[PDB]
């Protein structure tokens, strides 16, 4: 099985699970960032992250809303903050790992890798440095930092970007390329998030008997906030991500404003899952699945043509990676040795990735209260000291029996659990 590593932010670099990395993507970082290996190819860099030039973490001057936002330029600024964040992420992975589906989710994300290449990679080549799949490992000597090598994370979890309550997962590419995450190859994903900042709602999946009266507000369990993003990472890793331009015009209401229109991305619909998937026209769902199958066929063709690798040191390991990728995509190997795509196996895999590994399904499996739909109306966000086992533990999250909060999800009920507190109102927008 899989085990989650434990760390203190202050723990020494060991050139194995603790290193200093330069992703060449964080506009907030002027020097290498300390990183920790949660397990396998999943790493965490407990720092704020940004993709905007001349970044600013202060509340925006203009109007970016209705989108609910929380801005605090000092969140995660100190080493003390980073240590707490790091431990929160670790604890959440342990809870995710407590159920079989979560163990499988972590196993896949930490074991399978992006195909080494993109649309512009020659068919006979394995490129382990394509786009942003490899990150520099740096060490200090003197008053500077020098590259000593690189690693290939599959997923890097970082702290929030500008808006602390808008978790986001992304892949990156060079200007002249297209997104490999949408073309079968898959690519490295960066998840920017802070699970302890919980979204609140009243339109929930589990009936608690208040239908005819006043319904309680509940918080989202931090593991679902994180697992939701891990679903985007799954789509990105297996190269089946749906372009962000694929949407359905909808409405919802933020923490302040009233019902406003929004373009609901199909990527969000799949990450959430459940009946919501039906919002995507059946013909469109089939279209993207068939498109993915064609990209997979192209990958199988590449696997039958590999003769060189970049960097050259990987040439002697072409067979090893060919086998790893064959297992990832669940391809079949003919007696002749040719790699072929089995439709039955593909359909099963695609279904798993888009309809089984979903937030909606996790809520049922982990037995926690959760929003009924991705666009459930939200209220003021809440937070809690999730590192305190008297507040949140691995087995039951907030719904702890010892606290007498295990009945009807009372642990997640804002008016029944004093451990839950509204976030600072000042940073809210
Ligand atoms: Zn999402």
């Amino acid at each position: 099985p899989i085990t989650i590593n434990n760390f203190n932010y202050s723990d020494p670099v060991d050139n194995k699970n603790i290193l200093y990395l330069d992703t060449h993507l964080n506009t907030l970082a002027n020097e290498p960032e300390k990183a920790f290996r949660i397990t396998g190819n999943i790493w965490v860099i407990p720092d704020r992250f940004s993709r905007n030039s001349n970044p600013n973490l202060n509340k925006p001057p203009r109007v970016t809303s209705p989108k609910s936002g929380y801005y605090d330029p000092n969140y995660l600024s100190t080493d003390s903050d980073k240590d707490t964040f790091l431990k929160e992420i670790i604890k959440l992975f342990k809870r995710i790992n407590s159920r079989e589906i979560g163990e499988e989710l972590i196993y896949r994300l930490s074991t399978d890798i992006p195909f080494p290449g993109n649309n512009n990679t020659p068919i006979n080549t394995f490129d382990f440095d394509v786009d942003f799949n490899s990150v520099d490992v740096k060490t200090r000597q003197g008053n500077n930092w020098v590259k000593t090598g690189s690693i290939n994370p599959s997923v890097i979890i970082t702290g929030p970007r500008e808006n602390i309550i808008d978790p986001e997962t992304s892949t990156f590419k060079l200007t002249n390329n297209t997104f490999a995450a949408q073309e079968g190859f898959g690519a490295l994903s960066i998840i920017s998030i802070s699970p302890r900042f919980m979204l609140t709602y009243s339109n929930a999946t589990n009936d608690v008997g208040e239908g005819r009266f006043s319904k309680s507000e509940f918080c989202m369990d931090p593991i679902l906030i994180l697992m939701h993003e891990l679903n985007h990472a799954m789509h990105n890793l297996y190269g089946i991500a749906i372009p962000n331009d694929q949407t359905i015009s909808s409405v919802t209401s933020n923490i302040f404003y009233s019902q406003y229109n929004v373009k609901l991305e199909y990527a969000e619909i799949y990450a959430f899952g459940g009946p919501t998937i039906d919002l995507i026209p059946k013909s469109a769902r089939k279209y993207f699945e068939e498109k993915a199958l064609d990209y997979y066929r192209s990958i199988a063709k590449r696997l039958n043509s590999i003769t060189t690798a970049n960097p050259s040191s990987f040439n002697k390991y072409i067979g090893e990676y060919k086998q790893k990728l064959i297992r990832k995509y669940r391809f079949v190997v003919e007696s002749s040795g040719e790699v072929t795509v089995n439709r039955n196996k593909f359909v099963e895999l695609y279904n798993e990735l888009t309809q089984i590994f979903t937030e909606f399904n996790y809520a049922k499996i982990y037995n926690v209260q959760n929003r009924k739909i991705y666009l459930s109306n939200v209220y003021t966000p809440v937070t809690a000291n999730i590192l305190d086992d008297n507040v949140y533990d691995i087995q039951n999250g907030f719904n702890i029996p010892k606290s007498n909060l295990n009945v009807l999800f009372m642990g997640q009920n804002l008016s029944r659990n004093p451990a839950l507190r509204k976030v600072n109102p000042e940073p809210l927008v």
